[PDB]
């Protein structure tokens, strides 16, 4: 039965869960509720084509979304402004998150840049597949659906994005995990201790344990039925890597062929020398 | 269950060293020095290798004519063979999983092509240390300088298992440990083309029990390593991605025409 340590490893659940909550504005509980429209409140505009796209500006948010436009001939490009500068807010809201791990702030100030440097992107993919269902992705807050085959033509290069996002999130979400688990999940993803550079490691690693010791027994109390999914999560983390590296190869091709779309620094900051 | 896991370890790792020559522990004990007697010809530059090949005459790659004339290229030829080898071992010891040949036949080859180089990587780990790699049996030891002392994109193959190996070994896993870690890369459901991943990932499942088991009672003392362990799972794919690019460089050099066949 309940074990003196245990309890040590469950407060530490309920904090980052708690934590999670706050640095979060859509879980993966209410990103499920629209989905799976369990409402008439919470149903998203879709947008599958141009006109439902023209209508998408017009029947919801976002022009705060997308900044240095008027428009611009295309569609493709307008979308990634706003995929970018979503990036840019889900590494802040994500590099809050980072901060109430316990242990974390204690770290050197550069181990805790590089630790956020890398674990960023890998800890943006887990949470949108929690947006994600075989057809599409949730955008502005909610409010809208945009459709996976909108997305695959785009265009050459922008048609091209996404679609392994999905490939992992469709998967991924075979996992059936729910918001209490994710957010341990994205405290170890962050606390690696290999990621290229870290000063010092040791530290890291104690923290990274104690979290991993967390996970694991969240995971089989919250999921008694599912063998080895711990390690079945954790091989996960490699279809991540891959995500990203896939991404960067993308993202170094859009450099060439738009030479005149803006990026942005904190982006590029992330990924130089990634 | 408890019992079953244990009997499934020992079978694997029974197995293992049947399929197997050179163990974790043949291999470190000849690294460190203990109980092997008689010492490795070392491999530190060219009178080294030009030496080598004869002595461990490990001349098997090499004995071939329109070759043995540009030592950077009979050396990657050299990693060439011995990796065919590995793999007939690593094939054999596959048929050694339970479950393994009930499997749909397709689906063996499938686990097989696409698993072979990350157990090639992990076995290398338990032959090399941070200044050098055992090769020939276990008769030589190329050191490590020497390998990036090569030009073109070959003084850059090695150093990355190297760094990989470094990381990999600190976890200080032994052959009971690895058989059964070899066991779980081989049975990975989401390798491509599979048609039946139910029985592969039932199988893994299993194994992956076993394996959590085998480092509990193996290595009590350290904590989530059986996590740590699997963590590792992303440097090998990510080391096996990149070994495939320096393959693509490699083509803009020197390549038998049925020697190529086999490789
Ligand atoms: C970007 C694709 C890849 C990541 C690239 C990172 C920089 C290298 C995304 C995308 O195309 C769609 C989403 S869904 C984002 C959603 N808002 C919107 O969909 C509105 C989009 C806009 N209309 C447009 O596309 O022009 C949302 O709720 N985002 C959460 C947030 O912004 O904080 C992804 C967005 C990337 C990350 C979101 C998940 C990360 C996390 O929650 O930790």
């Amino acid at each position: 039965q309940l074990n003196p340590e245990s309890a040590d490893l469950r407060a530490l659940a309920k904090h980052l869960y708690d934590s999670y909550i706050k640095s979060f504005p859509l879980t993966k509980a209410k990103a499920r509720a629209i989905l799976t429209g369990k409402t008439t409140d919470k149903s998203p505009f879709v947008i599958y084509d141009m006109n439902s796209l023209m209508m998408g500006e017009d029947k919801i948010k976002f022009k705060h979304i997308t900044p240095l436009q008027e428009q611009s001939k295309e569609v493709a490009i307008r979308i990634f402004q706003g995929c970018q500068f979503r990036s840019v807010e889900a590494v802040q809201e994500i590099t809050e998150y980072a901060k109430s791990i316990p242990g974390f702030v204690n770290l050197d100030l550069n181990d805790q840049v590089t630790l956020l440097k890398y674990g960023v992107h890998e800890i943006i993919y887990t949470m949108l597949a929690s947006l994600m269902n075989k057809d599409g992705v949730l955008i502005s807050e909610g409010q809208g659906f945009m459709t996976r085959e909108f997305l695959k033509s785009l265009r050459k290069p922008f048609g091209d994005f996404m679609e392994p996002k999905f490939e992992f999130a469709v998967k991924f979400n075979a996992l059936e995990l729910d918001d209490s688990d994710l957010a341990i999940f994205i405290a170890v993803i962050i606390l690696s201790g290999d990621r290229p550079g870290l000063l010092n490691v040791k530290p890291i690693e104690d923290i990274q344990d104690n979290l991993l010791q967390a996970l694991e027994l969240q995971l089989k109390l919250n999921h008694p039925e599912s063998s080895q999914l711990f390690a079945k999560l954790l091989q996960k983390m490699t279809d991540l890597r891959q995500i990203v590296t896939e991404h960067v190869q993308l993202l170094q091709v859009i450099k060439k062929t738009e030479t005149d779309m803006s990026l942005h620094p904190l982006l590029q900051e992330i990924y130089k020398d990634l």
